[PDB]
Parts: C-alpha cells; structure tokens; sequence
C-alpha cells in the first residue's frame, strides 16, 4: 500500500538491532533526517553508488518523509560500519523515478577504480563491481583499494518507498546488508 | 450519532503521537483549549485558510467545546510543524455552518499569492490552491514563496464536529495531514 | 429500585471525570456535604432556579444522605463552573414531594431578569427561561444579562432520589450537563 | 451454618465502609474488644434501647467471641455516629437468650422519655419508640428531646449470633441502619 | 498417612491467624522448639493437664521433629491466652504411646482442684474437668478458681503426629480451641 | 536419562528448604564445591562412615561434577547439623564404583566405638552402626557416646549420580534424612 | 536454511549459563569479537587443537560473523575454564573448507605431547588424542602433562556455522562439553 511516512522512524534500526544482525558489538550511531551528501567522486557515474541516502537520490517535492542512521563499533573504531535511508514518497511512480535515479546514472561505474574527497579533508580509493538487479532491486559492492574491507550495499523500491542498507567490514557483509533490508522492509 | 463534547481532549493528538505520523522527532508541542487568530493576511479572503482553529469559524453560540495543539521539531526549530483543531457543536446544523464559514469565505484565494503579518513582528509571504473539496470535506495547501516548504491542511465536518489538521514541511505532507485527520477522527468513537 | 443512601458518596463525579465530561481542564473542587444557599434573589420566584442543592428544596425529616460538589476550571478561573447535587429519601413520595418544590415555586420565574445578591457582598443579573419538563424532569437555562456565559441545569427525579446538575460556560452547555445529568445517574 | 468465633473481626466495618453506608465523611472510629455501659437511664426499663454492646445483653458464661467500634464524622464531629456490636455465642439457645434480653426487658419504655446520666457528668434527654420486632428482629428509635437528630437501632438474632447497628444523624438513618446491619450479616 | 518432620513449622499457626480464630487482638507470640515444663503440681495426676508441649509426653527416641508457640493478646495482656504444641514421631505407634501419657497418667484428675508452683515463684489454683475423649481425641478444660476464666485443651492423635490446643479467656473458648485444633490439623 | 553434569547446583537445598525438611530454624549455611575431609578415625574402617562428600569415595578420573552445603542451627548452634554431597559421573559404572568405596571399606565398622580427631582440634567418640542396604542404597546411623544425639546417613546410586544425605539431631533424624535423599533425588 | 550472521551473539553463552551446564561457580568472562591465536606451539601440527577460534580456522574472504567468548570461575581462578567460537559463512563450503582446516591440519598430532609458548611469556605442556570424528563433528582432548586437568574440544559444522566448545576441569569435562555444544546449536533456530 502506500506505506504512511510514519514507517521511516520505525524502518531505521537502532545501533542495538544493528549489533544483532551483523554479529558484533555496535555501540555509536547518529541519526540523520535531511539526505546527505559529504564527499565528491572523480569519475562521476559512480557518484550514486560511493554511499545511501543522497540529495541527488531522495529530494524530490513528493518526498514524503525521510529518516537515515549510520552505526559504528564505537566512536573511534570502524571494524563495523553499517548505514540505512528510508524515504516515503506521495506516490509509486516519484519513488520509482528516485529509483532509477541510482541504476540510470550508475551505468559505466561496474569494474572501475576512483578516488572519493571527504568533506573533512580526507581521500579514499574504492573498487567498484557487480551487483544483482531486478526492476524493484538493485544492490553493488565496493571495496576500498589496498585492504580486505568491503561494503556491501542494496537498494530496494517497495510501491512508495526506497530502502538503502550498507554494511562495511572484513570478510562477507553479503548476508549481513540482505538480513538488514529485510528487517526494515518488515517494518512497512 | 452525534460525539460527546469530551472527544476534543481525546482527538488532539499528543507530540509523541504526531511524530509517529509525520515521521520526524517532534519535542515541541502547545494546547490551546480557545479558538485564537495570531496575525493578519493582505488578500482578506486567504483569512481562513492561512491557519485553523480560527475564532471566525469556530466561535458560535452552539459551540460545546473546543481543544487544539501546535506541535514542532523543537522551541526553535519549525522543520515540521503540525496543528491541530477540534470543536463539537450542540447540533449538526451548527458544525455544518461552521464548515462552510471556511469553504464560503475562502472562495477566489485558490492561485493567489499574500503576505501574512504574524503577532510577534515577522512576515511572511504564501502561495495558496485550493485542493479536493466535497460536501463534508474541504483540503487545501498552502507554500511559502521563495522556499520548498508547503503546508497541507483539511477540515472534515463529521456530524456535529469540524476537526482541522495542518502539517508543514519541505516534500510532501499530503500524505502526513490524511494519516493525522484519520487518527484524530478515530478517537470520536469514543 | 429504591437507591441506598451511600449512592450519594459515588453519584458526585469528580473534577478529573468533570473535565472529561465537558472536554476542558478542571483544577479546582470543593465537596459540600450540606444542603445551603449563599445568596437571595430580587424576585423570589425564581429562588430555586438560581442554584442547585438548596435547603428550601432538600432538608426534610426523609432526607436518608445528601452529597455534592462545586468544580471549576482553576481557583481563580470560571470559563467552566459544574455542579452537582445528589439526595437520597426514605420513601418515593419525599423524594417527590422535593422535586415538586422546584417546579411549583418557580412558575412566573420564566422570561424574567433579576438580582442575586450573593453572601460575599457581590451583586449579579441572570435572564431565566423554563426548559423542557415531564413528571421526572426539569430543565432550566440561566443567561448572566451583559455576557454569552449561559448556565444549562438539569433536575431528575429518580424513584427515592433527586439529582441536580448545573455547567456554566460560554456557548452551549446543553449538551455537556445532559452527559453528566446521565453519568450521575449510571452510579444509582 | 453456626458461625465460628472469629467472624466478629469481620462483622464490625471499619469507617471507610460505614462513610460509604451512611453517604458522608467518617475520619474517626474506635474499636471496643469487651461490652461496656458509659451511662445509667433514670426510667431502667429503657435501659438496653439508650445504647448497644451493653454487659447486661451480651455477658454470658457461653459468650464465645464480641467485637465492637464506635464511628463518627471526625473526633470533634458528630454529624454522623454509627456503632456497631457483634457477640458469637457457644449455642444458639446462648444468643436467643441474649436477644430476648433486649426485648423483654425494654417493654413499657416504648412512648416513654427520660434522661440519660453519662459517665463524664453530662446528662441528655431522649424520647424512645418502638419499630418492627420478629422473632429474630428488634428494631427502635430513640429521639434526643429538642432536635430532629435521631437514632435508628436493629438488633439482628442469626443462629448463634446477636447483631446490633446504630446510625445516628438529623433526617431518616432507618435506610442506613438497615443497610449496615445487612452488610455485617453478610460477613458471617 | 504419616506426616513428614516438616509439618510441625508449618502446623503451629502465627499470632495473626490466631487472633482470626479467637476473634480478637494478638499482638505478643513466642515459639518453642523445645518441650518445656515450667511448673510443678501438688495432685501429680494433673501434671499432664496442666499444659501441654510437656517433655512427660513428647520426649521420646522416636520424636522426629516438634515445634509449639504460646500467643497473648499483648507483652503485658493475658485477655486470651492460646498455645499450641505438634509432635512428628518416626512411627505411629510412638505417637501412640505420647497419646496414652496424656490419658492414663490423668486418671483420678478430673473433677479436681490443686494448686501449681510455677517457676517465677507464684502460685494459681486450677479446678480441671475431662471432655468427651475417643481412641484418637482427649479434650479437657480447666478453671481458675475465684475468676470466670477457663482454659479448653484439645489433645489429637493423627497417625504419626502428636496435636495439643489450648485456649484460655473468660466465656466458651470450647468453639475456639476445635477450630485452631482444626486448622492446625489442615496442615498436614 | 543420565543426569547431566549442571544438576549439582540445584541438587543441593539452601538453609531454608533444609529447615522445612527437619521441622527447625536452620540460619547458617556453607556450600563446598570440591569433596574434603576434615578428620582423620582411630577405627579407620569406620573413616567412609564418619562423614559424606569424602575425597576417598568420590575423586575419579570420571567425575563430571560436584557440589555439597554443611547446614546449621546457627553458626553457634548445632541443634540440627544436615550435610548434602552430590557427584555426577561420566559414566554408570564409575558412580557404581564410587558407590562400592563406601559399602566395601566399611566392612567391620558395624557396631564398634571410635574417637575421630577434627581439625579444628576436638574430638567425639562415635558408636557406628549399619542400616538397610539394597544394590543402589547404603543406609547407616552413628550415636555420639553419652549422648541422645544420633546421625542418620543415606547413600544413593541413582544412574550416574552418587547421592549423600546426613541429619544429626536428638530423638530420630531417620524421617528427616529420608525426605532431605527424596527431596534431592526428584531435582535429577 | 543458512544460519543468519546474528546467530553468533546469542550462540555464544553467557558465565550463567555455562555455570550450570559445567555445575560450578562461573564468576569471570571476556567477549572475543575476532578470531585470535594468542600462542606458538612446538609440534606445528597440533597447532589447530591447541585452542578454538584460531584465524588459521575461521578468516576467509567468506567469513560473515564471528563471536566467542572465554569463561573461568574467577579473574584469579581457573578450576573451571570454558571457551566459546561460532563463526558464520557465505556459503556452506566456505564452512566446510574452515571445518577441514581443523581435521587436514591436525593428522599426526593424535598421541603426541609438546609445549605451547603463551603471549603472556608463560609455557604449558599439552598431551593431545583425537576423539570421535564424523563428516560434521571433530572431537579431540588433550591434558595437561603432570596433572589431572584435561579440555575436551568439540568442533561442528551446522550448514554455514562453524562451532567450537572448550571444557577444561580435573575429572571428565566429555559430558558438560557435549551439553554446551548442544545449548550452542539451539540457538542456530533463530530469525
């Protein structure tokens, strides 16, 4: 149905169910409203793919309502780094525009290497590839270059609402991010 | 049936409540328990359509009881702004004059842009257009020039009561006022 | 039934039910266990039209218990003035005879403005107008001359008991004093 | 069945219950373990009518268990004064015996007014009259001479039990009484 | 059936159920764990109804367990006096023989008066008479002469285990002591 | 189904359970979770008699667990002594033998007198002697020397669960201790 | 039904718990988020049974989760010590692959003895010997060489999880390890 903007504050997890999902110890997390953009990417295709719950994604006048949270290990440690955005749309179709949004303008972006400019000063150099997409679905991966860290990352467009989960560390999120959308999607 | 005159301090929604709909921390919130007008419009038509909860339309001799609530994000902070008002009426004849005294004096403010002189000092300027509007319900948003804010608001006469919902916001709130107007309605059963 | 005199105690709603009936704050009770008038009006007719539990109406050597209450928005605030009055009679003829002593000695009180010289020293001017009346019922409306204040009172006559009910406000009380006329009744 | 001694902790009702009985405030009881008399009347046949839980009723070799309490409106208030008295008895014959002490010995005082001698100095005039008497019920009024306070009395016989209620108060205590008296039967 | 070692802490009922019984205060009790004899009588067939819990009768090889408590109406008030006393021995036929130490060592006390020297130095004189007494029951009361006071004792035999009951006050503590015996004997 | 090693904790009872088991107070516990012993015999066939949870009988390469609690009176009293041990076996067999190391080393102890030195530097003189003993059961019962005073002992082979119950008290702990093996044995 | 990553923070008992499957006082435990080897061994092949939750074992590109846990019956008390690892994979032949790192790795440690190095500086001699072993389940023990005190190990493969379960204690620790280990697998029917 269309899904009530209440569900965003309901649809984000909190650090605790986080922790319960990823098997780990999530202590910090800090919830953000308003999309977000803090960086900008070399090869610009990949833009909608370096993170969730982006200004160029999500605003839109028929955008209902959003709410997001990105949850860490602590403070200071990023063994785990997990991110969710949920947006609530007016109608079907301004989500499913929002949407391809992501998959449109992400062509050319699968098997290519690029730097990534923090706001806070900082550069990153992340290996973007693959991902399995539907028409409702679309996920991706992309590992940071000269580590065995990987953030595995969906999209899922359910009618009026577009769900984004990421989960960052060592080894496989793969199970971890599909757990994780599907516990939010429940929520609906 | 006609509703009690003690659903309106059951039908206006706590900050709590009103932040589950709109979806947004909402840590701010005023009962007022008397119809109350804080300002004045340029175009004098736009007049019951610029707030709700007006004296013009809710102050009448059958009036039985009124309450209402301005809720916010915080005391400072206006992200989203939600209001409330829900007057019960000795007969339906008198709720129903009470509605129309916001459908009749409203008529040629749809499309039309005024300013709006707010008790405190500030001004601000709305673009104003009439939305969907049957014989017991009447919904209409408003957005402020310059800006992607926009408030949706509806007035429902429900018998012998004529609730009013405004929600604002940047995006969308048409979907937030319907959720808060339903869950302020389901309360007159009772 | 013929009611017990401990309906009395039960039958008198409190300020917090008050205000749920008449849908606004009520802060402010003060119970009076005894019958009393603390004022005396110009025209005597309309006596027992000015105010409820009046020794003229209730003392009798077959009053069984008396209660009742006088509720207010604040101690320094009368937007809402309730009150009520409850009396249980030995026999259904001493209740009756009670009852008749409102209606008889109230003809010609009708249409009429007034003086009621209150015991505090203050001095105010109500326009009283009969209401509909059965064998069991009388009700009356008082307006204060020079305001929208109106008084809606409700005087039953049940089986051994007589209940009386009074809501000030601006507006229309009419409603709100036949819900607690009613809920003070359920008690019996 | 012939009820147990402990029954009489139970038959007396504390002041909570007697207030809802009566219809009124009572703050003020005081419980008596043994029968005693604070008083002697000038005209001795209406000696057992004047007060309740009196030596002369209820002292008997076969007395099993007595329980009593004084309640009023507040130590200084005597709006409102109820007492009650509750002796078990080894036999039924004990308890018959005991209740035709009541009845027997207050013939020719039914009519009669006398004065009342108290035990701190004071002396009261009251007028007696008789009420409806069974075999197993004694009911009477006593009248205190130049006031419209009186006193309705029932002594109840139930098996082996001896009941006896007293409510006193300005209008009609004889639904009170009758209620009170019902409420500590139940108990046994 | 025989009654476990555990009953006896279970079997002796607390100073608030024993003023249920009696139907009257009991503010002061002491428990005994121990089979005590705190006097000494002139008559010697009267030892064994003088009290009860007396090693005389309890102290035995086969004793498993016994517990007792002596309950007043206060520290300082003797208006009821209860006790209570319960042995569980290893075989029915030691309880037996507890049993018949009450019964054939006071025969020639009934229907007599003797003096008994407690241990604080004082004296009383106690006139004793035997009650109805079946192969499993011994019920005896005595009086102290000069005052209307009475003592009824109930002695139970019930397989393994050894009851004793007294009840002392002015009046018929005779219904008292059979519904404590009773109670106790629930417990089992 | 052979008891799992975790029975141990609740296979022993608190000071509380033991007290409605012996019918007393018992207000000082100790629990041992590693089998002592704190004496050494004369007679030194009676040494697996004198005491329960002894390192002799349950040591084994094949014990699993075990937990015990010495009961008391109070810390200066011994009224009542009660002392539990329960071992759990890795296998059947290995209980069986632990079982055989009480019945076999204490061939010849029956009714003979001992002295036992306790570390703390006392000594009593104990006269053992044997009970009823099945395949699965070993029962016995020592009696401190000029004393009425007397220990009864119960050992258990239940599966893979070596079961120890001891209860020292004047008269006949023979019930008590009974119920205490019974009591301990339905936790299994 | 491939066990969810999450299944490891339930599946890794908590003092309480593991204090009445070993029936002892169980006062002191520390949470381990990340496989580690805190120890070298002399024997290299007895490397894998020396303890549970051994990089060596569990870090693969496939590794989703990992949690353990050690537990004693104080901070200063060792009567008791339990150890806990669960890890969960990918897929199950990445579990599977981790399983055989333990079983291929280990051939010809069973009847040896040789000494283990601690982080800490201290040594400790461990005689090892290889218990019932199935497709889906590795038991060994080993004791301590001069005393009584023996750990019996149990390591399962459940789909995509690999368990772990330690027991050290004088007398037979065969059964509470085989309770633990099953009190673990319950908690894999969790979503």
């Amino acid at each position: 149905h269309p899904s009530e903007p209440g569900v965003v504050s309901y649809a984000v997890l909190g650090k605790g169910s986080v922790g319960n999902i990823v098997g780990a110890p999530m202590g910090w997390e800090a919830v953000f409203t308003r999309p977000f953009q803090a960086f900008w990417v070399e090869l610009p295709a990949c833009n909608n793919w370096v993170d969730i719950g982006l200004p160029e994604v999500y605003d839109d006048p028929d955008l209902a309502s959003f709410n997001g949270a990105t949850t860490q290990t602590s403070a200071t440690d990023q063994t785990h780094l997990v991110k969710q955005a949920v947006g609530v749309f007016a109608s079907n179709d301004a989500a499913d525009r929002a949407f391809h949004r992501v998959v449109d303008r992400t062509v050319g972006c699968s098997g290519q290497t690029t730097a990534i400019h923090l706001d806070d000063g900082t550069t990153q150099v992340w290996s973007f590839a693959g991902g399995p997409s539907t028409g409702t679905d679309e996920a991706w991966t992309k590992q940071e270059a000269g580590t065995d860290r990987r953030c595995f990352v969906q999209t899922r467009l359910r009618e009026n609402v577009l769900l984004q989960a990421k989960v960052c560390q060592s080894g496989n999120a793969g199970p971890a991010v599909n757990v994780l959308a599907g516990a939010m999607q429940n929520t609906l």
